[PDB]
């Protein structure tokens, strides 16, 4: 790395929704970020103390595909892997189509809806 994550933590007035935020991953050459295993979440949770990025909210590559599957990652890979917050994915309201990351120790993560404006992490 120059698996590699980056952490893209915003002011209040530069934060993205989530297809903004993977339209700027993959002008990158690379995509929102997957987590497909406890190394992975490890790595981004390192990255997160480095940082002081505590609490903060970032969007990861999960959107919903058809009712089927329910949530994917953007990069093509499916979800195995799985660290939902108790009680996530809800659908509150029936609108959350795209998935955020707590960036606190449990890394959980939650649906919400696809248009709220996040922090972001890609993968390259
Ligand atoms: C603040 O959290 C609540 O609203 C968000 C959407 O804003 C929801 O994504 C989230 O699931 C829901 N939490 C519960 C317990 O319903
Ligand atoms: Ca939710």
């Amino acid at each position: 790395c120059p698996l590699c994550f980056k952490l893209y933590a915003k002011g209040k007035h530069e934060k993205k929704t989530w297809f903004e935020s993977r339209d700027f991953c993959r002008a990158l050459g690379g995509d929102l970020a997957s987590i497909n295993n406890k190394e992975e979440q490890q790595t981004i949770w390192r990255l997160i103390t480095a940082s002081g990025s505590y609490h903060k909210l970032f969007w990861l590559g999960l959107t919903y595909g058809s009712p089927s599957e329910g949530f994917t990652w953007s990069d093509g890979s499916p979800v195995s892997y799985e660290n939902w917050a108790y009680g996530e994915p809800n659908n509150y309201q029936n609108v959350e189509y795209c998935g955020e990351l707590k960036g606190d120790p449990t890394m959980s993560w939650n649906d919400i809806n696809c248009e709220h404006l996040n922090n972001w992490i890609c993968q390259i």
